[PDB]
């Protein structure tokens, strides 16, 4: 055993090809709500995930405000602020159009969930990862980097600056707290990518992933969501060949990160950066994890320990350059895990 | 003299893919041309009356948009120009919802200055600009395409034609005129736009509609809005013309100069009578394929020369001939009369 690499693994479900789920958020209830940025901008409700084959929904397209939808994040109980954005085209590949990006809300605190607008942002590049205060869960920050200018056919790739928005959802108010930050930032060291990518917010400890270089990281925050001076990162973790998407804390108290990478999953400890890859690539279990883009834990007596984890391609690839869009979501069960 | 079809030349062609779209006549009288593809730029044509006049790009607008649409002079050699993103530089591309803006070009700098003037993420598609002649630093903005826009267009629920005031000073803006059947389509002549062109003379806003081929004008007031009751006047109606833009003049003269299906009209301001005077419906029916604008000559070699964009290569004979690759011609009206 119990423990062992690798983790005991299953498919909870697989969309067409052409669909890219890209973000998770567990409901108090249980159930997953899963973000896509093609075909469509959409959530799908996974109900029982805990079950063998868990039945799945549409919950909402949200095609009045955007094109897809990248990152999603618990507000207060049952409420969801997504992000998202009108793109050139719904090929895997494509650019954003710029100052197109919103926030929008799901109230799953009313049948049928209620949306609304939140925030448009025009002045962000592109909105990423979503991560409520956990002493004022209204506010929500949002992780921000791609390229500085996105056009139908992508030929200047100058980066735009990795940073972090607060957004106020009870009253659309938004300001930058972090940016121009070589820890947020992308030199395509890993080729066309991103560099924050997602965040998570633990106690008043803001951590985020750069998919550039490899780097886990965190920081402390003030009640209002600024960083506490002198604001400068603290290294968690570095796994330079890894292009890390998104992460979850745990399960429960544990002290650990578990992250997407390249088509693999990874326990990090928190106290001192140690990095196990628990499956996909870098074990005996290599086809199973085909572009993983996030990973939340259950919330149930049934599966707290259970790592969900989201994917957005339909086979390993042998070159990043033309990979095959067909995503997915499986469960991996961290029982009995340790580090060594 | 002055017989139809008047005395037409071609002053430059662009490559295929070239969209021509309007065209501003500077205090000089250099052409100011806009384009919408490949990219969003301005071109400059110096003196547009000698034979075979140099063109330069002036500045591409990339920075803010994919496209250009219309531009309209406000304070002397200042010029207002309207686009957005596009989801392709495609002829039939949809363009991308909220990215409108309004931008400036200063020609009285050397080299010529720009700057972002209204981001504008309410309006739909901006069309034509025209600044009030009495306070030119405040510009009428047309504004009607498809209120859905998407990748691959699939719903044509059209958005309601209607006219913004933006004071370039202050980049605010706001709807003066809006919920008009005569700034409405129907796609009665296929998908295609509502109100398109706008043009101003003394207190009178003047528009084309281009899918029932109506001719309209409103009084408006000093702020620029309309006076009340705000009721379009019909200038004049031919129901199979896709009128894009047009110019008034030359000079005194009582007319209207609008472009239509592949041919150029004169109208008179009076009584709406149309007379086509180059292009289909003339003996000289080729060499206006898809017109897009026109503005009159400001010089003395040229005040009576009616300068006329357009963007197709040829006058489509089936609609799978279409053919973008823009051009700019000039037609002398000299001598013209209704007859
Ligand atoms: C000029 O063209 C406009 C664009 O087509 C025309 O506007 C449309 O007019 C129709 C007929 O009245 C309206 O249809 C009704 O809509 C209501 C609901 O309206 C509200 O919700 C819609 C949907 O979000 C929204 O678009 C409206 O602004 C309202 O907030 C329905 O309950 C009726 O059953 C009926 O369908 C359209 O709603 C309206 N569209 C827009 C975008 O305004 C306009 O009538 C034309 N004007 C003239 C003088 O011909
Ligand atoms: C780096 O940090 C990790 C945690 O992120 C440290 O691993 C943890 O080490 C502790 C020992 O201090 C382990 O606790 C022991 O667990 C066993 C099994 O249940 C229990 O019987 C013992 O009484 C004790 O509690 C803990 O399991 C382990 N955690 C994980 C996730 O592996 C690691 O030691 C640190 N490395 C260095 C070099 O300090
Ligand atoms: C419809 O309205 C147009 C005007 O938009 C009328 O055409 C204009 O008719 C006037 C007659 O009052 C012409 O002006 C007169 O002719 C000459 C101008 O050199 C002069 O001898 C007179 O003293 C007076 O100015 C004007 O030239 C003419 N405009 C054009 C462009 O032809 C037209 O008669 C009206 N009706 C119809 C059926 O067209
Ligand atoms: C979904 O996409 C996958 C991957 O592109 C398709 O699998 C390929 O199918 C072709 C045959 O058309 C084979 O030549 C390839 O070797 C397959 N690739 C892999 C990795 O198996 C799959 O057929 C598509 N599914 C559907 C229903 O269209
Ligand atoms: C994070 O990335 C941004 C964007 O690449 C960097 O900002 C650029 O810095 C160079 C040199 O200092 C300037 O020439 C560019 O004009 C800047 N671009 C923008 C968009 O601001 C920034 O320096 C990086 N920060 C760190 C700490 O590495
Ligand atoms: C995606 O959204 C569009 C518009 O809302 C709709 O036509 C289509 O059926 C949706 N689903 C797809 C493409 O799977
Ligand atoms: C431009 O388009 C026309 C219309 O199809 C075509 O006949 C012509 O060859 C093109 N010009 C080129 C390819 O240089
Ligand atoms: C369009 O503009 C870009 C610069 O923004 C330039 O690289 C490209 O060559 C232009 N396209 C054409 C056809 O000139
Ligand atoms: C132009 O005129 C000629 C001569 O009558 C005719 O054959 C041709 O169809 C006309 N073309 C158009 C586009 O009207
Ligand atoms: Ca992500
Ligand atoms: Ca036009």
């Amino acid at each position: 055993a119990t423990g062992s690499v690798p983790l005991p693994e299953r498919l909870l479900h697989h969309w067409p090809n052409g669909t890219w789920v890209e973000n998770i958020a567990v409901r108090p209830n249980g159930n997953l709500l899963l973000t896509t940025s093609t075909p469509n901008g959409t959530v799908w409700h996974v109900k029982k995930p805990w079950t063998d084959t868990p039945e799945v929904e549409l919950a909402y397209n949200f095609d009045e405000w955007v094109d897809r939808l990248i990152g999603i994040g618990e507000t207060t109980p049952d409420k969801y602020i997504v992000v998202g954005s009108r793109f050139y085209s719904p090929d895997a590949y494509s650019s954003h159009v710029d100052r197109t990006f919103a926030a929008m809300e799901l109230d799953f605190t009313k049948e049928p969930p209620s949306t609304r607008m939140v925030a448009w942002m025009p002045e962000a590049e592109l909105l990423q990862g979503v991560a409520a205060l956990p002493w004022d869960r209204s506010i929500v920050l949002i992780s921000d980097q791609y390229v500085l200018r996105p056009r139908y056919k992508q030929v200047d790739w100058t980066p735009s600056p990795g940073q972090i928005w607060r957004l106020d959802t009870k009253t659309g108010d938004y300001e930058l707290v972090m940016t121009d930050y070589a820890e947020m930032n992308t030199t395509y060291a890993h080729g066309p990518d991103v560099g924050i990518n997602g965040i998570r917010i633990l106690g008043n400890e803001l951590y985020w992933v750069n998919q550039d270089n490899g780097g886990v990281y965190r920081v402390e925050i003030q009640k209002n969501g600024h960083p506490v001076p002198p604001a400068v990162p603290e290294v968690v973790s570095v796994v330079e060949s890894q292009l890390w998407d998104d992460f979850a804390f745990g399960p429960g108290d544990e002290d650990l990160l578990w992250v997407t990478g390249l088509n693999a999953v990874y326990a990090v400890s928190k106290k001192n950066g140690t990095a196990v890859v628990v499956d996909g690539v870098g074990t005996s279990n290599n086809m199973s994890f085909p572009g993983p883009t996030s990973c939340q834990f259950g919330r149930t007596k049934h599966d707290s320990n259970v790592l969900y984890v989201t994917g957005n391609l339909y086979s390993v690839p042998d070159s990043l350059l033309d990979v095959k869009i067909g995503g997915w979501v499986r469960a991996i069960d961290t029982t009995g895990f340790h580090l060594h």
